[PDB]
């Protein structure tokens, strides 16, 4: 459809931040956890590695989040607002999706709408004219019923 | 609400460059500030933090932001950059939130105006047809008084 | 046009955020590929022109991206989210344009059915004046013949 | 008013990647420049004060820019897109101001043009029942002179 068109460089915006955000944690977690976790966080290529396995829940069963909580107990001031702002812009993934097509549907309702009243207005006043005609006809009749 | 569903995408767009101006702040404090001031600035977490507790009012009493003014004149620079900013971008957080609700109340109020009137104009034209109809009537009387 | 105008805050939040991506993949590729290939990663200068080189078809006969992918397997998942980002921010750059076209061609339609509508109202109520006057008018005639 | 803080949201978006464009180029200048001209490029402070100073129109006289060209020819990949980019965001901070009142006023305009139209559409109909009540009464008094 033209008007997903319409959503999408919101989309891109979105989904630019996004990978965004993961550089800035991933640098965040390389100063903040690389010396003590080098497997998980002694790079910038294993930091962004590792945020995107928390993401995507492999980190239930094997989950890097949590062995670094122990030893570093306010480790949740770093991945909290990444698990909250990560998952919000993927929601706002799928929202911009969703409010392109229940707006076109919305649009197309309110044409619906203003062509159902402008045709009972047409036919409305079309019937009025229908009922002038006969009664200014009956009128004639009558004028010359005098003449 | 599915109207607040239609701000958050821009809501994240906020939300992620405010983020941003932290870090891009916290790495250029650290290359201003951090040798003057290592418990401050001494490093990426240090300064993500310092920062943090700027916004957050706390230095209302310990004030970090003014010490560092007193050995560089020139903080300024750096800091009312980051203050305006940051709480522009935190003002922005409501405003989305305003809108978004004013502008649902504005839509509300713009339907009703406009049934207000297709109702007025539907009642005053049928109370014409119905004038007409007992009109039309006394016509055709007066037409059979002739016959 | 003043409609352009309208579309163009939009365009430099994508054309802002295509540098953006550059850049973070300019740092990430110096860190993954530098030290295995200096000519083409080995700095940020170098990483931010092969990756121009690469999103301007040249690499169509050299082609950075491969002998990459041949040394680290892996390599794709670094240049596919590349190419597909930086592609969909270039589409946008251009969907921002025909969008704002296409809107304006849509707003002045919309304003010459609803004159269109109000004329036609305005005609066939001017019409049942007409019919009106010249029937009242042998109301008259055939009063005056009672007298 | 309340549709100037309508925009603002969208200004923070400008207002942030403007300054996210001066923090990328920073970087850039100083890799690319610092080595040969420490005194503007020699740190990431002395590369951003360097490019405010570009502009802010102060390298006219002092132009920074120009010797660098000089000694390194193809400084313009870098310069050129810097002020392009960065002139463009100042652009659209105006006019998101300008287009915000404009908006309002072509608003505001659409609201008076309606009632405009059912006033006119309210005033043809009452002088029709005017004209309809005064000839039905004619009717009513030439069935009486029957009776
Ligand atoms: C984007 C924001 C992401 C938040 C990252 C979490 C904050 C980073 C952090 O915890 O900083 C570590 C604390 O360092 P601290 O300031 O306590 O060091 C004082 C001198 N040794
Ligand atoms: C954001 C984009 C800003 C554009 C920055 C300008 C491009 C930087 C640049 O000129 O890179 C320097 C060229 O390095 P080069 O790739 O030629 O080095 C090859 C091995 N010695």
């Amino acid at each position: 459809v033209e008007s997903l068109m319409q959503a999408l460089p919101g989309i891109g915006w979105t989904a630019a931040l996004l990978l965004m955000m993961f550089y800035i944690f991933a640098v965040m977690g390389t100063e903040l956890f690389g010396e003590a976790f080098p497997q998980w966080f002694g790079s910038l290529g294993a930091s962004i590695y590792s945020l995107f396995q928390i993401m995507t829940l492999e980190s239930w069963s094997m989950g890097i989040a949590r062995p670094v909580m122990e030893v570093y107990p306010l480790a949740w001031i770093f991945f909290v607002p990444f698990i909250l702002i990560s998952s919000f812009m993927v929601l706002n993934l799928f929202i911009a999706i969703i409010v392109s097509a229940t707006q076109e549907v919305h649009e197309s309702e309110q044409r619906a709408e203003r062509e159902a009243n402008n045709l009972i207005a047409h036919d409305e006043r079309q019937e009025m004219l229908d009922l002038m005609r006969a009664m200014h006809a009956k009128i004639v009749a009558l004028e010359q019923q005098g003449a």
